[PDB]
C-alpha cells in the first residue's frame, strides 16, 4: 500500500453532472515515449462610452502604422468617425487609411470602415503619438459602448504578464509578473491595474506590489466555488505610464486554467499480477462523474506500455477504483502518474505526476 499526498476536497453545484453518464467504463489503449502561460503584447484595448467619443479619445502610438480596430458593443450601428493626428489635422477616418484602402475598386480589399465595424492601418506618413478618435455627431441609433484595440505593430516596446502556474484549484494563491519593456528604453510605472476573470464574468481583483521600476507583481486567492465546465480564466492587466511627450499604454491578457478540488485519491495497492490490476481510494464531495487515468512505465530505458482508464458515476463518499493493464516482473514496472479527472467540470481535480514504484504497492 502507498498513501498519496492529502487533498482536503469541496463541494461545488453542478448542473450539468445529471446529465453525465452512469456507465462503468474501462479503457486502455498503446502509447509511446505548454509549460509557461508567458504573453507579449504591443498594443492594448479599452472600452469606451459614446459621450468619450463625443469629446475625443486618445489613441497613443509610438511606431508608424498602427492597427486600429473599433467595434461596437452592442447590436447597433457605429458613428462616423473623425481623428485629429498627432499634428491637429482633423481627418474623416477613412483619410487616415491608406488610398488602396479607401479605394471602392480594389474587390479584393474589405470595405473596413463601415457603420457596423471600423478598422484600419494609420498611413506612416502620419507618423505616431497621440491621435484622437472623435464621433462626428450623436444619436439614439448609435452603440453605447465601443471596444477600442491598437496594435502598435511596428513598436518594440511590449508588455510582458505570466502567472506561476497553468491550473489552480480552490484556495491557491495565484502569483503574476507584469513587465513593461523596450531594450533601449528603462520606463517607470506606477498607473498599473490587473485582475482575474473568470468564465461566468467573476472577478477577483489582483493586489499588485511594485518589484522594479518597470516590473510589478500581483496575488490573489482563488476561491471561486463556480464550476467553469472546461473553460478558462484570464490574467487582464492595463498599464499606463509616460515617457517625454510620449504616452506608453499596454494592455494584456493569460489565460490559466482552475478547477475545484470535488474528488481526491487517497491510497493506491496492487490487488492483482495476472492480469496487473491496481485499486485507488477516493474521497468524492459531489456526485458526478469522474474518470480515473494511470500510465504503466517500463544505463536503462524508462519509457511507457499502456495508459489505462476506468470512468464511472461516484456519489459523495468513498470508493474504491479499480484499473488494469495488460502486460514483465514487478522490479522493471511502475506507474507514471494518477491523474483523477472530474467530466462535470471537464477539468483534473488530483493529480499525483511522480513515480510510484510497484514494489512501494
Ligand atoms: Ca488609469
Amino acid at each position: 500500500g502507498f498513501t498519496l499526498p492529502r487533498q482536503p476536497t469541496k463541494a461545488y453545484e453542478c448542473e450539468n453532472c445529471s446529465q453525465l453518464s452512469r456507465e462503468n467504463l474501462h479503457d486502455k489503449w498503446e502509447i509511446t515515449n505548454n509549460i509557461s502561460n508567458v504573453r507579449r503584447s504591443y498594443g492594448y484595448k479599452e472600452r469606451i462610452s459614446l459621450e468619450q467619443l463625443q469629446r475625443g479619445v486618445i489613441i497613443s502610438t509610438l511606431a508608424p502604422g498602427a492597427v486600429v480596430r473599433i467595434t461596437p458593443l452592442q447590436n447597433k450601428s457605429i458613428p462616423e468617425l473623425l481623428i485629429k493626428t498627432p499634428k491637429n489635422q482633423l481627418l474623416p477616418l477613412k483619410e487616415a487609411s491608406s488610398l488602396y484602402n479607401q479605394d471602392d475598386e480594389v474587390g479584393n480589399n474589405p470595405l473596413a470602415i463601415t457603420k457596423h465595424q471600423a478598422m484600419l492601418q494609420i498611413k506612416p506618413e502620419l507618423g505616431y503619438g497621440k491621435f484622437i478618435l472623435k464621433s462626428k455627431d450623436i444619436t439614439n441609433k448609435y452603440a453605447d459602448a465601443y471596444m477600442i484595440s491598437v496594435l502598435d505593430k511596428f513598436s518594440i516596446t511590449y508588455l510582458e504578464v505570466e502567472t506561476d502556474s497553468l491550473h489552480y484549484q480552490y484556495g491557491d494563491k495565484l502569483k503574476a509578473t507584469i513587465s513593461l519593456h523596450n531594450d533601449i528604453t528603462e520606463y517607470d510605472v506606477n498607473d498599473v491595474d490587473a485582475r482575474l476573470v473568470g468564465p461566468k464574468g467573476q472577478v477577483i481583483s489582483l493586489n499588485l506590489t511594485k518589484l522594479k521600476s518597470n516590473v510589478f507583481e500581483g496575488t490573489a486567492t482563488l476561491d471561486s466555488e463556480l464550476n467553469d465546465r472546461g473553460e478558462n480564466w484570464y490574467l487582464e492587466t492595463d498599464v499606463q505610464t509616460e515617457y517625454g511627450q510620449e504616452i506608453i499604454r499596454r494592455s494584456g491578457h493569460t489565460a490559466f486554467s482552475y478547477s475545484i478540488p470535488s474528488a481526491s485519491l487517497m491510497n493506491v495497492k496492487k490487488l492483482s499480477s495476472k492480469p496487473l490490476t491496481f485499486v485507488v481510494t477516493v474521497d468524492v464531495a459531489t456526485a458526478s462523474r469522474y474518470a480515473l487515468q494511470s500510465v504503466l512505465f517500463q544505463k536503462g530505458e524508462a519509457r511507457p506500455i499502456q495508459t489505462s482508464q476506468r470512468a464511472q458515476w461516484l456519489e459523495p463518499g468513498k470508493h474504491v477504483l479499480q484499473f488494469t493493464f495488460d502486460n514483465l516482473s514487478d522490479d522493471n514496472l511502475y506507474l507514471g502518474y494518477l491523474r483523477l479527472i472530474d467530466y462535470g467540470q471537464l477539468k483534473t481535480v488530483y493529480q499525483y505526476n511522480q513515480p510510484v514504484k510497484l514494489s512501494q504497492l
